[PDB]
């Protein structure tokens, strides 16, 4: 390692918040991970004389520079007093046995130029702790019960311990923030990351802003975030109290504090073992301790703290691990990053033997109870977010809760006695963790739907005035947790106009080698057709105005009796299309005369269309129809639904999956949610960076043509959230769930694939469900432009997940 001149001392610097370089001695709160402490850090910084309460005894005590804390009558004044100095000594009561009163306005101290904020992180703190430990978390309880709190937060994947914190501090996706793991190896450094050593300290991993940087930025001063492990928690609470003391110009305004517990006794005892009621019960201790230093200094009704966690805890014993030797020839010449997920790579970049096509196959449904599944990045749920980084391998194993992978079994029994683990795809309940916020900038007594932790870095920037470096949240999706500091922002502005083009082009003009038999010839219903074209019915049909296009293209709006379409004339098919399907609405056939029918659309020149020439020459490709021809409203409404601007390209693996969705789901969902508004389009995502493909990104066609061929296809299935209102008649707030399916030309997925879809499609749309945020990213459209609902509301929805776990 680095020298360090040890021989410097810590005497007037303990828990100094500016970094010192190699090779001076440290003094700050990381000192110790790093082996650089000045050699009388511990004597002078980590005092531990007579422990961390007051007694009677001690009340107006001649102070002790030696003592851990201080209950001299000077230790206000100085900002050291032990947490519980004027309940013991001054008649005062513990924060925890004060009643809840609202925090209207904040209430600081002279000085405070803003509230700070304290952001009390806890690792492994599964979101059902909260009621199942209820009876031993006075502290918390009360925090959750007076303040602002969800019923669970959302963590990343993989759902680990630095891939999560890192996302906390800065909002981003583990793909972009770069702590893709636990474990880590990046191919352009040739550099390995470890929970052990010194490779992970290195600034390279480590992208994004973190928020202590933002603030830094700004003029806006952090504490240090990071604890070494062996710093009591109450030397860390004693440690914040006394920053809190500093004059103003020197105070920071926003501050962590970090504990290993609950997660650290989860792994050995499991998340419900007899042993976790302790560990709960400290921290709720801690977190006392903090309330009543703060009410010491008159902070407790001025600071907002943040309770929040990184993950849950899951069942998982060393019996229920899955071996590759059971699967692979070739054992030996893989490297596996394992336990609760998979990742995947050649040991020797040298051997040219190495083939990944052959290691799925052999991974792939090979027996019938296997607790894993395997994937190429590109190919996991767009959900996870989890492919656009160089450190992450391209194979990767989703591993089923309760379980483990691992290469060989030796792997397991060199080095077992754990009953807990996490890390598990991030909606698996058990992975769930927690979130408190208390404090005047805060609502009062209140309850928020659960959300996604990349969602805090802008609320957090929000309570401290700062604006947040780019991020993955959703800015104002957050805000109905707030009293005040809400962030307002405008919908984005629509960049390209669509045309709306009529009858511009005769039959004879197209020569598409498309067929239909639809020559069938009235004054009276002549007006009504023209009026469907003109868009009589839109209002039936888009029900929260056209989605906006947020990028330079070409595209016409068709409508039609029974759906709307915007019409990209670049990639020759729709962007979107609208429809509206009542709880009474009827399915039906596709009549037999008409299963191989495609018809050109007048209003759309030959050169801007698809043909069906293509598709027979191409013996991989088929094509299916982005709205239903089985939810046509009448006979004469289905010819509008073999346009060929409503057809997109399917390999006949997907139609399956489509057909069941579009046949059977759609009025399923009719029927079960009063009416359901659909949009379905094309998402290209061939670089796999959850961004809309330009059209040069494109890596497949359908053979001989420009049709490009789509990697997925989503759906955004809205209704009234109060389901006593019709969809198309709703006064209040909405309902949504979205997927963005995978394009693919195998069901190898679905393990079951060969039964009745009955048995298989849902499972796999539920696997593949998305936020509508999702999909914006994905197809550059803005959707819910013209709702009753207020802005903030509507990004509230549009980051909803619908997760299909039960409670
Ligand atoms: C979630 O939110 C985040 C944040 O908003 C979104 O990520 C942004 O998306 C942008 C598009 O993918 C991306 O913009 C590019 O930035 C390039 C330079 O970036 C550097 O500087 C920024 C700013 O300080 C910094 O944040 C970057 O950090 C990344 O890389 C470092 C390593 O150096 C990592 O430590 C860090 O974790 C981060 O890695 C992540 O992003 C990179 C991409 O930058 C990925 O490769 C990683 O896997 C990881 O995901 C960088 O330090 C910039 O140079 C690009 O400009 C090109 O594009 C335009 C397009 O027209 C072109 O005109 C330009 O000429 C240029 O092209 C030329 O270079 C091409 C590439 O080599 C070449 O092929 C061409 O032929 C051209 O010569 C581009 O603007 C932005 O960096 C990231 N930011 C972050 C923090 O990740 C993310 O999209 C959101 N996710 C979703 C789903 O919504
Ligand atoms: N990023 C981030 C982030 C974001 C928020 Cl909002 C709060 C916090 C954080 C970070 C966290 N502090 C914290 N985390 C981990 C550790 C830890 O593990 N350490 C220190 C040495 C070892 C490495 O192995 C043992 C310590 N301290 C408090
Ligand atoms: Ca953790
Ligand atoms: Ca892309
Ligand atoms: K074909
Ligand atoms: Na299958
Ligand atoms: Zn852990």
């Amino acid at each position: 390692s680095p020298w360090t001149a040890t021989s410097g001392s810590c005497k007037g610097r303990c828990f100094e918040l500016q970094e010192v370089g190699p090779p001076d001695c440290r003094c700050d709160n990381l000192c110790k991970s790093y082996s650089s402490c000045c050699h009388d850090f511990d004597e002078l910084c980590l005092k531990t004389a007579r422990g961390w309460e007051c007694t009677k005894d001690r009340c107006g005590e001649v102070r002790n520079e030696e003592n851990a804390c201080h209950c001299s009558e000077d230790c206000l004044s100085r900002g050291d007093c032990c947490t519980n100095y004027q309940v013991v000594c001054k008649g005062e009561s513990h924060w925890v046995d004060d009643d809840c009163e609202e925090i209207k306005v904040p209430e600081c101290p002279a000085g405070f130029v803003r509230p700070p904020l304290i952001i009390f992180s806890v690792d492994g703190f599964r979101a059902s702790y909260m009621k199942k430990g209820s009876k031993v978390m006075p502290n918390i309880e009360k925090l959750r019960s007076c303040g602002t709190h969800a019923p669970y937060m959302r963590p990343v994947y993989p759902t680990k311990t630095f891939p999560n914190l890192y996302t906390l501090a800065t909002g981003l996706y583990p793909e972009s923030h770069g702590i893709v793991g636990n474990s880590m190896y990046d191919p352009v450094f040739d550099a390995s990351f470890h929970l052990r050593g010194r490779e992970k300290f290195n600034h390279r991993w480590w992208g994004g802003q973190p928020l202590w940087i933002t603030a830094t930025k700004q003029g806006v001063r952090a504490g240090t975030f990071f604890w070494s492990v062996s710093i009591p928690h109450e030397r860390r609470i004693l440690t914040i109290l006394q920053w809190l003391s500093l004059p103003d110009n020197e105070r920071p305004s926003v501050y962590a504090f970090y504990s290993e517990q609950p997660d650290f006794s989860g792994h050995k005892y499991g998340p419900f073992g007899p042993e976790m009621t302790n560990p709960l019960r400290e921290i709720d201790k801690t977190v006392g301790q903090l309330m009543d230093g703060l009410k010491q200094l008159r902070l407790h009704r001025c600071v907002n703290v943040i309770f929040v966690g990184d993950h849950g805890m899951e069942d998982v014993t060393c019996d229920r691990t899955e071996f590759l030797s059971n699967y692979l020839t070739n054992v030996d010449d893989i490297t596996l990053v394992p336990g609760t997920l998979g990742r995947i790579r050649a040991k020797s970049i040298n051997n040219s033997k190495y083939d990944p096509k052959t290691i799925i196959a052999a991974l792939t449904c090979k027996k019938p109870d296997q607790h894993f599944k395997p994937y190429m990045k590109q190919h996991l749920p767009k959900r996870l977010h989890y492919a656009n980084n160089r450190r992450i391998e391209d194979i990767h194993l989703l591993v089923d809760r309760r379980w483990h992978v691992a290469r060989k079994p030796l792997d397991v029994y060199k080095k077992c006695f754990f009953q807990g683990d996490h890390g598990f795809d991030n909606k698996v309940n058990s992975m769930q963790t927690v979130f408190v916020g208390y404090g005047p900038t805060f609502k009062y007594r209140t309850k928020v739907p659960p959300f996604e932790n990349i969602e805090l870095y802008n609320v957090m920037c929000d309570l401290l005035g700062l604006k947040p470096a780019p991020n993955n949240g959703t800015h104002g999706s957050l805000n109905h947790l707030l009293r005040t500091n809400t962030f307002r922002p405008t919908m984005p502005d629509e960049v390209s106009r669509p045309n709306y083009p009529g009858i511009m082009y005769l039959q004879s003009e197209f020569d598409l080698g498309c067929t239909c038999d639809d020559k069938v010839e009235n004054k009276l219903e002549e007006l009504n057709k023209r009026l469907h074209t003109k868009g009589s019915t839109k209002e039936r049909h888009l029900l929260y105005g056209r989605p906006a296009v947020l990028y330079r293209t070409s595209y016409d709006i068709l409508y039609h009796t029974d759906f709307e379409s915007g019409y990209s004339e670049i990639f020759l098919m729709p962007l979107w299309t609208s429809y509206t399907i009542s709880k009474q609405a009827e399915v039906s056939s596709i009549p037999e005369h008409l299963t191989n029918c495609v018809r050109p659309d007048v209003r759309v020149s030959p050169g801007f269309s698809q043909n069906c020439l293509a598709y027979k020459n191409d013996k991989q490709m088929s094509y299916g129809f982005l709205f239903p021809p089985y939810l046509s409203s009448s006979p004469e409404a289905k010819y509008d639904a073999f346009l060929v601007t409503n057809m997109v390209p399917m390999y006949p693996a997907f139609k399956r999956v489509w057909a069941y969705f579009q046949r059977v789901l759609v009025k399923k969902y009719a029927s079960e949610r009063n009416g359901v508004n659909v949009i379905s389009g094309p998402i290209f995502d061939y670089n796999y960076d959850g961004l809309r493909d330009t059209e040069d990104e494109i890596k497949q066609y359908v053979e001989g043509s420009s049709i490009p061929v789509p990697t997925h296809y989503y759906s955004i299935i809205t209704s009234c959230l109060d389901f006593t209102q019709p969809a198309d008649k709703c006064d209040g707030p909405l309902s949504v769930s979205s997927f963005i399916l995978p394009h693919r030309p195998d069901n190898d997925e679905s393990c079951n694939s060969s039964e009745d879809e009955s048995k298989w499609v849902e499972e796999l749309m539920k696997m593949h469900t998305a936020r509508v945020r999702d999909i914006e990213h994905l197809t550059g459209l803005d959707f819910y432009r013209k709702t009753s609902r207020s802005y903030s509301e509507i990004l509230t929805l549009k980051t909803y997940l619908h997760t299909y776990e039960s409670e």
